[PDB]
């Protein structure tokens, strides 16, 4: 289980940044979006547990938590490679308070910026992280609901059980506490993602095939209260 997951962790990915409008971060960040999401795909294939419930639900809980995993990761690598002091989107693309204020995404970038200071203060393990990844993965689901509402609450009970063997009652309130915490985050990311894409017709900010189809799909129908989230608190 945590071996497998160490292992098929993601590779390194590269924003390509090009040395500065808003526009060109934004877009930059889009791309780079793009690009990490292939990893995600790759690594859903092979997550344990995961590959075995129907690709509907696959693709599925892929397309309702996509920022949820995008940006705990960002967390991640802000907090492995600079302490926690700096939003480290990719090796080639370190945001400090001025780049967070040029993609006009400041108090956004400060939000972020404080989940990441989270993992400095308990010190998160990277097998935790990885197991925590994976119940975002797990984290939002059609109000409606998935093909197999039953093989869907087995993986996530495992995980959920896997974490608790992971701790052993101390972090393990912490860090959900924490999972719960990030949903709070992506919503507001999320909307302010929905405006740039419903209005990138003049801000002229770019959007990979990906995130068109991801946003075109969860911002549509799904905008309303068609994703439930799945809180431990
Ligand atoms: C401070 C943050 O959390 S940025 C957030 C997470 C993230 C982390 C990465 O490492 C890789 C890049 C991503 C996926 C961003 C890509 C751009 C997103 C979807 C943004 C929130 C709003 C925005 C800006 C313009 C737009 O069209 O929507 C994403």
């Amino acid at each position: 289980p945590v071996m497998v997951l160490e292992n098929i962790e993601p590779e390194i990915v590269y924003a390509g940044y090009d040395s500065d409008t808003a526009e060109n971060l934004l877009s930059t960040l889009n791309r780079l979006a793009g690009k990490q999401m292939i990893q995600v795909v790759k690594w859903a294939k092979v997550l344990p547990g995961f590959k075995n419930l129907p690709l509907e639900d696959q693709i599925t809980l892929i397309q309702y938590s996509w920022m949820c995993l995008l940006s705990f990761a960002l967390s991640w690598r802000s907090y492995k490679h600079t302490n926690s002091q700096f939003l480290y989107f990719a090796p080639d693309l370190v945001f400090n308070e001025e780049k967070m204020h040029q993609s006009a995404m400041y108090e956004l970038c400060q939000g972020m910026h404080q989940i990441s200071l989270q993992f400095v203060r308990l010190q998160l393990t990277f097998e935790e992280y990885t197991i925590m990844k994976v119940l975002l993965l797990l984290s939002t689901i059609p109000k409606d609901g998935l093909k197999s509402q039953a093989a869907f609450e087995e993986m996530r009970t495992n995980y959920i059980k896997e974490l608790r063997k992971m701790v052993t009652w101390q972090r393990f309130y912490q860090l959900t506490k924490l999972l719960d915490s990030m949903h709070d985050l992506v919503s507001d990311l999320l909307e302010f993602c929905f405006y740039t894409f419903r209005e990138s017709h003049a801000l002229k900010v770019e959007f990979p095939a990906m995130l068109v189809e991801i946003i075109s799909d969860q911002l549509p129908k799904v905008e309303s209260g068609n994703a439930k989230p799945l809180y431990f608190h």
